[PDB]
């Protein structure tokens, strides 16, 4: 029994499967906690891991990386659930560790490593509040190689009249994702400000977990993975597309929901965003 995650269609993602693009050879590099490549749903292509204790990237000690990549990758088969891009290459870039965390030294060392090994694009379900000269210098340099760079836009919500969009995702090179239920309205804890680009659901969004388990989170980092995976579409359709005419595209068709602060410029369509 396969189930197809609201999220999915919500972004019109089945629409594009139906005429044939799925991702086909188009990389994604899950920049998380590892991917259990164990998962029956699941097919990783491959990784490398950064956290010195868990030199494994294809085990998920934490739970995190494997619900973000199910939300980018799940297979189109007769179970479980139905990634936004089933045929795309998952790649396992762990630099978390098992209690969630890492260090900015382990994340930006593998954001280098996808550059190096021509990701298309990178998701990024994990932010700081504080950024750095190196960390900007990582992001600036994906996309000046080709590649589109996306992240949460964080938990933080609102604070007066101040952005608490938290770091890659501030930087204007990187999508900055909001989250959303399926009625459409801004989650409570999604950031706001004016680094924040589109909006994705976010809001109990139903995943793979470690250990052929399924499981439903909240949180902006499950918001980022649809983008993520919207991104593969488009390029597994338009594989000439730079990764600014990608972006251009998301942005520019777009269902406006409301002030660009809290919305951005609205909730993602990749059946038209795919032209
Ligand atoms: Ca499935
Ligand atoms: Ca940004």
């Amino acid at each position: 029994a396969q189930s197809v995650p609201y999220g999915v269609s919500q972004i019109k993602a089945p629409a594009l499967h139906s005429q044939g693009y799925t991702g086909s050879n188009v990389k994604v590099a899950v920049i998380d906690s590892g991917i259990d490549s164990s998962h029956p749903d699941l097919k990783v292509a491959g990784g490398a891991s950064f956290v010195p204790s868990e030199t494994n990237p294809f085990q998920d000690n934490n739970s995190h990386g494997t619900h973000v990549a199910g939300t980018v990758a799940a297979l189109d088969n007769s179970i479980g659930v139905l990634g936004v891009a089933p045929s795309a290459s998952l790649y396992a870039v762990k630099v978390l560790g098992a209690d969630g965390s890492g260090q900015y030294s382990w994340i930006i060392n593998g954001i280098e490593w996808a550059i190096a090994n021509n990701m298309d694009v990178i998701n990024m379900s994990l932010g700081g509040p504080s950024g750095s000269a190196a960390l900007k210098a990582a992001v600036d340099k994906a996309v000046a190689s080709g590649v589109v760079v996306v992240a949460a836009a964080g938990n933080e919500g609102t604070s007066g009249s101040s952005s608490t969009v938290g770091y890659p995702a501030k930087y204007p090179s990187v999508i900055a994702v909001g989250a959303v239920d399926s009625s459409n309205q801004r989650a409570s804890f999604s950031s706001v400000g004016p680094e924040l680009d589109v909006m994705a659901p976010g809001v109990s969004i139903c995943s793979t977990l470690p250990g052929n388990k399924y499981g439903a989170y909240s949180g902006t980092s499950m918001a980022s993975p649809h983008v993520a995976g919207a991104a593969a579409l488009i390029l597994s359709k338009h594989p000439n597309w730079t990764n600014t005419q990608v972006r251009s595209s998301l942005e520019n068709t777009t269902t406006y929901l409301g002030d660009s602060f809290y919305y951005g410029k609205g909730l993602i369509n990749v059946q038209a965003a795919a032209q």
